[PDB]
């Protein structure tokens, strides 16, 4: 009954493949259904098109600013920000999905992919969803980023939706 989306991934264009998330409705409802709306593109503005700004190796995927497409911009459905749900979830291994903020109750729409147990994320950011099919491209990706973070090609969500 939860809620499964994906992403098909390119690189410079050039598709790689599919990405597809359990998002853990069940104990994070508002959280789950941001970024489950945002990959419909339902509300009128969305992740489809946008891009991975920062990949660290070893650490995480982080994306879903797609509207300054640096890590500064995104908005939720809610409105630009909104509260931390709950942090029941953890962060306890490769393939969490997580919520990018700055500081509490500062949420939007971007996201991280962890690629590595971070335990010190804990209780600082809201965990979400997992990814279910696809953990290989989530590997694929991470080769693309470097010790600070810039990709050497261009990731974006060339397609995403709801399955």
């Amino acid at each position: 009954v939860n809620p499964t989306v994906f992403f098909d991934i390119a690189v410079d264009g050039e598709p790689l493949g599919r990405v597809s998330f359990e998002l853990f409705a069940d104990k994070v409802p508002k959280t789950a259904e941001n970024f489950r709306a945002l990959s419909t593109g339902e509300k009128g503005f969305g992740y489809k098109g946008s891009c991975f700004h920062r990949i660290i190796p070893g650490f995480m995927c982080q994306g879903g600013d797609f509207t300054r497409h640096n890590g500064t911009g995104g908005k939720s459905i809610y409105g630009e920000k909104f509260e931390d749900e709950n942090f029941i979830l953890k962060h306890t291994g490769p393939g969490i999905l997580s919520m990018a903020n700055a500081g509490p109750n500062t949420n939007g729409s971007q996201f991280f992919i962890c690629t590595a147990k971070t335990e010190w994320l804990d209780g600082k950011h809201v965990v979400f969803g997992k990814v279910k099919e696809g953990m290989n491209i989530v590997e694929a990706m991470e080769r693309f980023g470097s010790r600070n973070g810039k990709t050497s090609k261009k990731i974006t969500i060339a397609d995403c939706g709801q399955l």
